[PDB]
């Protein structure tokens, strides 16, 4: 037997860092999950119990409290580009550090109608990602995604004219419900390095925005065809917005609300034109995937 | 052996509601999870199998879809009184219906400025709630909640002068980070039935939006001597607004955030007046509780 | 306002013990969750910002760990009993320990159908649970339960006979797939303090095996009329077989499998005598509850 | 913009088979929940809302329902390579079909020392798993995981000979606990279609028993010099027992737990030999991966 790919590291490493302006007063919060996986010439600790390849999980989580205390952690693609270079730069066998980041939301409160200086809620448990590979001589692959962003809509959805056959039931609906939990994911260009990322840093929030806007003004306009037809306009929107991205990747589940058929009880007219009352249901949900890159 | 206590019924349904203006076109929609049990003269089918005194848990479930065909499902408050008062007026034996209501957000989207009329977010996990005890001959006792709020505020949060033993390592400090979940529930003076309930209907969302406001205000605003001092003056400020409140309870866990001392690298400060990143702790938790009612 | 009701403390501490048998290598191992509430003459740290009457909830977190050291902690009632003890015991303005333990399974693996002496599996995330309220003057109230504890039967189920009006879909069945998470809770005699909970050590495991064979065998051999019927002989028999058990409560879900009709298919039968395929529902589910005491 | 890749389907489809031998009396039950997602020629569902290329996600799921009435739904290799073959078989413009299974236990109960004929438990969350990628003219490529196989040895590991330097506080050790959820998958020899799967069918089954028997020996025998050493003898034993299998990929968490130093308290020895009271870390986490292939 041999070894055909290794890595490792540290998973589940929860980081705030705070801001504090001393001229203003106002205090700003960041809330991060990080992963810190590592590949290079380890192979000897999986097979010989040669230890001393081994750049300790313990150590990983000790560099990323030391890294965010000494850069900013904003953008995340420019933190997570800064703490994969330092484990190529530091370790000569090290070669590739994997760096997953999921940022919290912490937005400022309006108390009054004036923003707070030091206070904070969790507005939805939409989060901000990023994917950051680092590999020497590769330079620097950056993944950035939103995920968890939760929408519906009640009408101006649509669902006819699909393959009919022995294995068909669906009726065909020309007014729906549309309801989705948004993962997308926007590939960047290829990085030759971190003067690079740096070059690029005002383009990571703007980009983030975009993608958020784009995605919900799309979704709540289109007079949807289908899950299919409403994410490909999304994908290319964004594409035609910024010129650094490769590719633009949804992941929607179609998460479905059932008609109450309430006929058996008094007459009740609860269906098409007269549906009021749905059943969310839980489960099956349909999953729909695309991913989108230039001509 | 006998039965000294019973109640059964339907958990976890989920029901979705559309509202649709016919002159401005606009939707507005509800989604709750609701659970009823029912308790009365059914000791025989636990005793002796007898399943007559059995309302389904089935029939349950439709009558919950058929209320809310024909009813308005807001203020939850005023729903639940109708769904608890249907069982003990339909059914001789039931007694007491015990309805619990779980309220999601779907917060209408603002789309280049103007409120959208058809689609909506899930801004935060954060739920409204109510539980409604129907007892025949003891009228509707009501609680409304909130919970899942979840806030953090940087600094003008202290702990000191506590008791210290032989059992305490914990510094005095006078400046924390504070984040909390805040579980807030206010009981309502009892209502002798459903035509009172309905006599209060406007008071029903203006409490709950009172409950929200001085939540977040005092958090904001208050620098809080401990948890236990702030969560009092949260307490009185809403009995003093609302005079058919009898009792505020709040539940508040002190989600704990660390700092990290790194002066063992390099020197670097990163406590006391110097701290900046900290380590989140995901348990354990301090869990705070207190009722508060009228002298 | 007035204070009502206070109460606060740690919770979710986990905590693990090694007992280690020096004669035979055999080593033991124990995890558990805790919850520690105090309550008592603590208005002042609410009302006036007072914290000399806080003993700090980190206090109580290092407590557990002191007092898991220096003392056996199993049978969990046991070491509850000890836990609420010491806090009325220490401190004069303390007048009652509310402890709640959750124990995690660890197993012993067998390995070559032996015993290893110091390996173990998480067969199932059922719990053992203990709730002890210490009341200065008012002795030692133990609640123990099982949790978790997830079944099916997938035939000797029935259920007909139950009302029907114009709410009722439901149809009557003499065979159907019963499957449920069973809570079970027995509560014990009030105990007068550590020396009677000490004189009963013996029981406590033995009624929790008691608990759990009495509930599995019942299940497996009722040909049951109702979930109602079946929980009652459940709880009937617990109480038989301990003398020093005052009630036993079950709380059953009905998590049911519905038959899917498969005749629009090519006459495919899976329905009554032909069902194979089932669809398991999330939810709804019923929630089936009685408490059961002694005439 | 250009669709680059493309797939849709159901996700989260819950699916129970009961088996009745007529002859014994005795039932068995399977419960899975399956995903199916398609490729093929349908990037104009996407680009011009064609919806005739869709096979409509609630087709699929129906079409699961009628595959597990007609087939084995044992072992999920089959069941899998089953359903994935039906769809590029069915429909020309569909290329690929993505067929990912876990399955759920459902253990016989022993009532009275024997098995009982249709009663079960849910003896842990372990589930069993298949991935099967059926391509049009690739053949069949399966692969098989456990997961959700949690245990924890109390001594016989070590963690001493790695790397030192100014990022590294974590101290060497000859004892410490080591404890993990085992991530274990097997990928199978390419397969030419559903004959050679059929052929192979005994296989399945014994190979899952021995990745599980291999896995819990080699954890609990091994005096561990760090997770990547023992993870690597697991995996070459695998391969060693089973030619048909190309590679094997383990992934696992090491959950941390830590020492307690008490001797701030009356001089308490709960450290090195004298350890014996631990507080299992919730975060962050050790995640340690690899892959091993033959020669
Ligand atoms: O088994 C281990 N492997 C590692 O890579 C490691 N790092 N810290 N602790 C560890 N334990
Ligand atoms: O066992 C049951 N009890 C009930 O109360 C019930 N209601 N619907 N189905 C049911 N099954
Ligand atoms: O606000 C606080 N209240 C308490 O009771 C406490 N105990 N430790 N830290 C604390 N913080
Ligand atoms: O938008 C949709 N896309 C699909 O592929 C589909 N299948 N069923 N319903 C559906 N809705
Ligand atoms: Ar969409
Ligand atoms: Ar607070
Ligand atoms: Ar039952
Ligand atoms: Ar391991
Ligand atoms: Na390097
Ligand atoms: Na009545
Ligand atoms: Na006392
Ligand atoms: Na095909």
């Amino acid at each position: 037997s041999a070894v055909k790919a290794a890595r490792y590291g540290k998973d589940n490493v929860r980081v705030y860092k705070v801001h504090k302006d001393e001229k203003t007063g106002v205090q700003t919060v960041y809330e991060m999950t990080v992963c810190v996986l590592l590949e290079g010439e380890i192979e000897t600790s999986y097979t010989k119990a040669d230890n001393s390849v081994i750049v300790a999980t313990d150590s990983i989580k000790n560099t990323i409290y030391i890294t965010a205390k000494q850069n900013p952690v904003t953008p995340p693609e420019l933190f997570g580009s800064i703490l994969g270079t330092h484990f190529i730069e530091k370790y000569n066998h090290i070669h590739a550090a994997h760096v997953n980041i999921v940022c919290h939301r912490w937005t400022r409160m309006d108390i009054d109608g004036k923003p707070h200086p030091h206070s904070f809620i969790r507005d939805s448990e939409e989060k901000r990602n990023v994917q950051v590979d680092v590999v020497e001589g590769k330079g620097i692959d950056i993944k950035s995604s939103l995920s968890g962003l939760t929408v519906l809509k009640s009408t101006n959805s649509q669902f006819w004219g699909f393959l009919r056959d022995e294995y068909t039931t669906l009726k065909e609906t020309w007014d729906r419900i549309l309801s989705t939990d948004v993962d997308a994911t926007w590939q960047w260009k290829n990085f030759s390095g971190l003067q690079e990322v740096r070059s690029h840093v005002p383009k990571f929030d703007a980009t983030w925005a975009t993608a958020r806007e784009v995605t919900l003004k799309t979704f709540a306009e289109d007079n949807s065809a289908s899950v299919q037809a409403t994410m490909y306009k999304m994908a290319e929107q964004i594409l035609a917005r910024q010129q650094l991205i490769e590719t633009v990747e949804y992941s929607l589940p179609n998460k479905h609300y059932f008609e109450i058929d309430l006929s058996w009880h008094k007459g009740l007219q609860n269906t098409g034109k007269n549906a009021e009352v749905f059943a969310p249901q839980s489960d099956p949900n349909g999953l729909i995937k695309c991913t989108v890159g230039r001509s």
